[PDB]
């Protein structure tokens, strides 16, 4: 199936994602800010291009990564390898971390604030942390097969008595309508992320929860692009990001569009930013390098792909 081209305003983009895919989400943040120009969300991820000039762990298990060198990058780079950082003075950025999250963890998540705050506005940018949560996808409803918000084991979602999907979109588009808590009016699709729309570690197939209101085309959309962590993609999980992160019911009920790209496990060995090599058996978004230098700049493979589909999907507004 291809992707379709909706009715949603391109000044409506925004970003979020878990671990990795929070990592990722904030290099899509960045590097292109233009395209996503609401804002965007982390959850339990990290400093942008935090893996490149320090070993990746660094940037885990609630150590104390340097940024220095990642936000001298941001200031270097800002109008050729990534778009003017000055767009994320206008940018809404929501994070998040658990107090409990020793994967990656609050003081990770800390220095991704520092960072940004170079760059944001401090009325715009929301950071909370979920007291008693581990690495997981904070959610308020028991998905089905959820992990314990206090054990961090597949699938990574969890009851964490905190809806983070609601407070990301809610930050990133300020009011929105009540959320759905009952049968969802629209659909999700399956697309093939092929072409422009594919890359190196990412799968053949990808999703996006479309609401009834959007379907026609007669009413404009906005579009979130939720990013799955290691060990999440569809390969992993099947469709339980999909179904048990939350975004969706508060989705169906504010004319917007989740676009869900899906990675896949790797069990090949790359040479990554530093350190040697790596493989990417858990199907990570590419924060380390695995896919070209470039992961975190304009032209990255992943984020290219994931760009492509969204320009796509915007490319039907009226
Ligand atoms: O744990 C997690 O999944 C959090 C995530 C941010 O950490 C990673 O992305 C680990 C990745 C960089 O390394 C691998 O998973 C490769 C594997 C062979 O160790
Ligand atoms: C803060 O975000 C809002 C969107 O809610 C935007 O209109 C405004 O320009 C931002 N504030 C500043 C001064 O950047």
């Amino acid at each position: 199936t291809a992707l379709p081209a909706f009715n949603v305003n391109p000044n409506s983009v925004s970003v979020s994602g878990l671990a990795s895919g929070g990592y990722m989400a904030a290099q899509l943040g960045v590097a292109y800010s233009d395209v996503f120009n609401v804002g965007f969300g982390v959850f339990a991820g990290g400093p942008y291009d935090c893996a490149r000039n320090q070993y990746y762990t660094s940037c885990m298990y609630n150590g104390y990564p340097s940024i220095t060198t990642p936000t001298a990058n941001m200031k270097s780079w800002s109008g050729n390898q990534i778009a003017s950082v000055a767009n994320l003075g206008q940018r809404k950025i929501y994070m998040w971390t658990g107090s409990s999250d020793t994967t990656v963890g609050p003081n990770v998540m800390n220095q991704l604030k520092a960072q940004l705050g170079n760059f944001d506005n401090s009325a715009n940018v929301s950071y909370v942390t979920t007291t008693g949560a581990v690495h997981t996808f904070p959610t308020d409803f028991n998905g089905a097969g959820d992990n314990s918000c206090s054990l961090s084991t597949s699938p990574y979602i969890s009851n964490c008595n905190y809806d983070g999907a609601g407070a990301a979109l809610k930050w990133i588009y300020g009011s929105l309508n009540a959320r759905n808590t009952g049968t969802l009016s629209g659909s999700v699709l399956s697309f093939a992320q092929s072409g422009s729309y594919g890359a190196n570690g990412m799968d053949t197939t990808g999703y996006l929860y479309v609401p009834q209101s959007c379907a026609s085309g007669a009413t404009v959309c906005s579009l979130h692009v939720a990013l799955h962590g290691c060990l999440q993609s569809y390969s992993s999980i099947g469709s339980r990001f999909i179904q048990n992160t939350g975004y969706n019911k508060w989705a169906d009920t504010n004319n917007m569009i989740i676009l869900y790209p899906q990675a896949i496990p790797d069990y090949t060995i790359h040479a990554i930013w530093n350190g040697g090599v790596l493989s990417n058996p858990n199907g990570c978004w590419d924060w380390v390098g695995w896919y070209g230098s470039n992961a975190d700049q304009i032209g990255g493979v992943q984020m290219a792909a994931i760009v492509g589909q969204v320009k796509q999907i915007v490319s039907g507004f009226q």
